């Protein structure tokens, strides 16, 4: 079925990989779906990203 793609680029943050994780995770739990596959965007530092983007699709 149709799932979606998403991406979130924060210029103004920096943060963990757990932490995009969580953004990721939830924003699709949000939706009602699940999250799929991820990745890191932006890195600011070692284990460090600016960003993430995600798929999420129906559960
Ligand atoms: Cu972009
Ligand atoms: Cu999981
Ligand atoms: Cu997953």
């Amino acid at each position: 079925e149709a799932c979606k793609f998403l991406h979130q680029e924060r210029m103004d943050v920096c943060e963990t990989h757990l932490h995009w994780h969580t953004v990721a995770k939830e924003t699709c739990s949000e939706k009602s779906t699940n999250l799929h596959d991820y990745g890191m965007l932006l890195p600011c530092g070692i284990d460090k990203f600016r960003g993430v983007e995600f798929v999420c699709c129906p559960l």
